[PDB]
């Protein structure tokens, strides 16, 4: 199964947006380029996001790691087993990527995903963000998270679980209307109290959000500060019921598109009992 | 197998009198009713004590827990494979547990039991004791524990551990006259000494008594008073002998039904032994 | 000299407001009445806040404990060195106190202040909060701090200094306008940061706020979602520069004066190092 | 297999000496009695050493512990395989051990062994010892150890290990004469380094020693002073090479049966390597 | 007495080759300007070091700090025992110090210095590093330290140790030819083992070099790697005898004089014992 | 599978400059002599180094250890299976290497390995090293690593993972020219990074270095001034990017085999991800 959440790239429309976005405002430091998309840091990865010009304005692909070799061939067993049709990036690729190989393919509902092993890491040009962030909370728990959406949670629910090997973690009824909500499903593949949650939400983006975990609470508070300087503040700070982890969410440069910045969550293991929440927020997180 | 005993329900003659032993004597939190149920919290969880009005003066159910659905077809899978009969709850059920999925049956001597899984927590309503007691310790040891009064302690003991899973902890020979002893067996399916122990007792109640476990030994000493003042104690406060949990007793409004207030017991693991004990007591306890 | 604040009595114009502000918003446990005056509890102290009718609609009085009767003596003794007029407490104001005795005095504008020592404790009657709230930081470092309204700062200081044995923490630069600010003096007789800031506001009260500190973050976020309910927010958390408290503001019944409620400040000692600083906040504190 | 050494008892000529040693040199409790044996306690078992008298003066039997009746009868299963006889322990046996179950059998060389489950304990008599010692470890471990004198190690090994389940710690080569020794096999069945050693001494004894661990090094000083006074010192105060184990030697009564007194050595697990030792000690030990 | 060195200014030929050194290579944070003074950070204060144009490519200045007003009036006094001339910093001055009260004096070589209470602190604008380096231990010890050159020892000795009251911690001869050592005296004010050393140097430079330590060994490492690429490097990777720092040297940009990057040294206080040493290093420092 | 490397044994020209090598430089303790060789410890075990006189200027020999007989056997079947060509060891090996068991092999490309269990420990002579170390890190790592030459990486790994059980921790590009690297294969048998590396590198040498691993970073900072007054250093201090050691490499006296001596590298475990490096150091590590 997946081991954890890896790199993100994502396309967009306004691409020096997205580049102070992410370096002046949430911290990453910028790390060159590879192809047409320009490369940003979290940590001794050579890089975990990417951003290229495109009219799409989401998430272009996400990339799934493994721990080896044998490791990617058997997930390329479980795909084929599962009849889930998929492609061996060739040499290109996999020096764009940075990675020893990998297996291309979408989910049920064409989001592209990247399986791969062997990512490069340069301990030499040690990270340095570009805004007041003591660091991110990655190692073993992968980059950190996002929220997909889905036309059909039980369809994507069968394809995460049984061909990727993530594990539901809790439920929360969303609210959506007076009498409305949204029952969204957390997925964990490590300790991350979820790594991927699918939900049925009615926006035109592959996703809701990503989420990144940094060190402190005082990483959280400032960057907030630099967010609402930006005008891009959508919540108040909060802590959610289900992972404990306390954040804000702020919009990307690309439409409906957020960014959670958090700190200090639960992690899990086996022994995590399936439970049920009714709101999102334990508190905070009032909309802005 | 059964994770841990997530809660009880009681139908009792004074509703009023459960409330106020219950709130202002036990310390619990009032969170509303289901059906004519009134519910009562001690933690996260949306309920972990129901009581409605009968006849009964009795535990009327009791609620265990798994971790997720493929466990609950497990459970279900076991009970066909054991010829126990059992039936699925309706939607009805399921909203008024506040549970995802659950079996009804009984055990071999009419108690009936939901095995369950998915239960609601509401973090949003952070807990809130009604009277001075720091908190419980429950989490993955549940919400406590019950002593299960059996005609037949050998065939109880097939049922609850070759059927649920449940694991004998150790034995101890209550005293009961000059030369009279009934065999105690206390099972766990957690860190938890005993969830469930079983005793072939001559009481006209299908339990001796349940047992909540408070975080202090203050929190213990405190609750005492509270229940002198009430009238209700039955026991000095003392210390077990095989789990080393230091309580008092006293009676429920319920006649013949006890409940059990204590603090720091030893926990459990695979490493542990099976042993026998004399006494109930290591010291303490002593009969008012 | 004062070894910490210890109690604090405001004079009201809704006492019912007063009362379901302290207890179903900020968590305080009403503990009856002395006098006209109705008393809420912090922890183990019979009494920390008294609430009484009154046009003022401020602060009535503050006491400032010492930890014996000798050290009231070289109190009183100091008051005379310095010409400060005093009256002894009678007995009947000892007995509304709870306090074994005291001196009545006033800070150079008016604010009455009363230096006792042996406060009464009623362990025997446990804390119990009536909101969610574990618990408050109090002990050595009293009950929490207040920033008293001055006319003239340095007269201020020479009397809380060199009379009182208050010590100066550090000042901050609170900008009030384009180009006006107000150099507030942050004052330590303890370990936390402050007990009593000045500040020369141009408000008709006598205090801008007090502060209550709770043993954690959930605490304060919890609090804050009380009091937005209450409608009652002034400020979004946030964490100052100085103390490190993190913590949110809102407004008390009583027009112009607000309550402060936070967490985790960094604490003092005879190494503090005075500085300037010309924030109140280091993130967060946005008016609202 | 076996879990620890639970209880050893002796036939001896003298059982007043032995009394006096074991209470009055080591520190034992005195526990009454069973049968024509005099009981000894270490800790909250109901006795760990049973002395009867016996011209034997030796060790009679050693009982093996287990953690429950599954395990029993998995015992049971495994000495049929292998074509061990033995016979089930009739309910008087079983009063008079104070356990649920056991089958007695020999080793390859006549050592009566008793493997069994549920020994009693009594919390309700809390260990006192007749001598100044703080306690002695055994919990999981068991009582200590023993050294078997055996006339064919390989034999003595195949059934030790491939039929009870012990497993080889380690090898010393015991220093004999001056072109002579012996090689121990020391081997563990739990974290003590050794439970049971085999070794082909030439003395008439089953056993050459028998060992308990006290819990301090000061225990063990005080209890060498006990024992030179009372004339039975066979060595000085040294450390072993393999165990680690910090210890000095004495007689028993029973000639040529000696007692090991220590404290503070080695533990292991799964990854512990077989190694070989010329020395029994790291250091001191020498032979008076 | 001087409680820690704060602030050190120099006057440089190249000032951007100095803003380059301190950013890019150190790791320092530009911090805007005052005066002709370009300024930089090292944590929370708003500024540690100074750089402004000017022929002399040497030492300008150096700050030391008292903990309040009241200290500053107290080390007036001592200088005007002592016979030392001085003058009070006027607004101006203040103002470009960032301080709230200033004397101004020489010491008996020259060196100006500054002593001051009251600096300024941002923590709102939180420090962010120019190159990789986790941060630098400062707090209570101050900036760092550096060491003076001076013509006289005993005549230096006497004034900062008299007058400015700061400690001798150790001597050491370091060898300066075959038969030649200049005994270099070590003097602490605070937790830092040295924050002045004075030494009879054959340069034409105020001082030899100044230190600054960091907070990991990674930090330094990546250092030299950096000091290297700029072919600064004057020594190899070290730690000292006397204080335990590790480190490496380097020139900055004016000729004769030096930096130091260090960390993990030894602390002092009261019970530091004055001793000799015949090397500067325990191990490494060869030059380079 | 191999458990650890518990031994390496030299064939050089120069025997009496090895040996001043392995004592006063690194710091060994001589240990006698076996058959022709000298032998070295660095803990407990009677030897860790031998040097034998002879031609080769080279590893002679590796030892791989086992936990136990049964291990042995296992890897025996596992030679067998695999086509491997091996023989047991006779008695007179045995004593020569004082060992309880082995198996002699070559790896595909002539380097002698000896599989072997019960390897001899002499804690009645405790280690004294020769010259100022602390002591070094082994125990279940083993004795360190050592870098292997090979024509062929693919085959070679092939061999030592699938046939020896090592597993691959992460690859590196070393960078042989202006455009030439050689991939270098990083395997562990247990918690070491690496005991065993891969390389195709164009040197007449089995291996390109061994390691040792010393217990303070000071070890590792006497042990360059040692080797530096040696003229043996070729490479100042560094540490890696994969491993984290902290060290530096030295000559040994056969031309072409060099040394490193480093200090606190990160371990690993079963959740060890495949990663890529570009460099070897992360910092320092510079060519001499
Ligand atoms: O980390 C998280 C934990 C719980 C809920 C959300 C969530 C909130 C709004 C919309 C979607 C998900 C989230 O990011
Ligand atoms: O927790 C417990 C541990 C040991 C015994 C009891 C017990 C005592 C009296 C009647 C039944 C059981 C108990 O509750
Ligand atoms: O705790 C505190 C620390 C620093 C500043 C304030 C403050 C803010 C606004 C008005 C007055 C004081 C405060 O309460
Ligand atoms: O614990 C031990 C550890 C190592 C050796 C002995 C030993 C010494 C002499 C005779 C037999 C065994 C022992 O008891
Ligand atoms: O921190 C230090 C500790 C000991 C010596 C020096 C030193 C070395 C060379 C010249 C002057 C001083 C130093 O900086
Ligand atoms: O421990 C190590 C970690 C990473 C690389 C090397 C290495 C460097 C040069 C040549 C071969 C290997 C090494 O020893």
């Amino acid at each position: 199964s997946i081991e954890r959440l890896g790199y993100l790239g994502f396309a967009v429309k306004d691409v020096p947006a997205w580049d102070h976005f992410l370096t002046k405002s949430v911290g990453l430091m910028a790390a060159g380029s590879a192809g047409d998309a320009a490369l940003y840091r979290a940590d001794q990865r050579a890089w975990r996001i990417a951003v290229q010009p495109g009219e799409l304005d989401d998430l272009a692909y996400a990339g799934l790691e493994v721990d080896d070799a044998a490791a990617l061939e058997r997930m390329a067993d479980k795909l084929r087993q599962a009849g889930v049709a998929f492609t061996r990036g060739d040499e290109a690729l996999m020096q764009q990527r940075k990675v020893m190989g990998l297996l291309c393919l979408q989910d049920p509902f064409g989001l592209p995903l990247e399986i791969y092993y062997g990512p490069a890491e340069i301990f030499h040009e040690p990270f340095l963000p570009s805004a007041p962030v003591s660091g991110f909370v990655t190692g073993d728990q992968g980059i950190g998270a996002f929220v997909r959406c889905v036309p059909d949670t039980a369809k994507a629910m069968a394809f995460y679980t049984e061909v990727l090997g993530f594990v539901l973690s809790d439920i929360i009824d969303i609210q959506m209307g007076p009498e409305t909500s949204v029952p969204a499903h957390f997925l964990h593949c490590n300790g991350r109290h979820h790594t991927i949650a699918l939900a049925a939400f009615p926006i035109p983006k592959r996703i809701h959000h990503f989420m990144l975990q940094a060190n402190t609470i005082d990483d959280v508070g400032y960057a907030f500060d630099r967010l609402d300087a930006a005008g891009r503040i959508t919540s108040l700070l909060g802590r959610h019921t289900n992972d404990q982890t306390l954040s804000f969410y702020a919009d990307t440069p690309s439409p409906m598109i957020e960014v959670e910045f958090g700190w200090g969550p639960r992690t899990v293991d086996s022994s995590w009992t399936v439970a049920r929440h009714s709101r999102t927020a334990m508190w905070g997180h009032k909309s802005v």
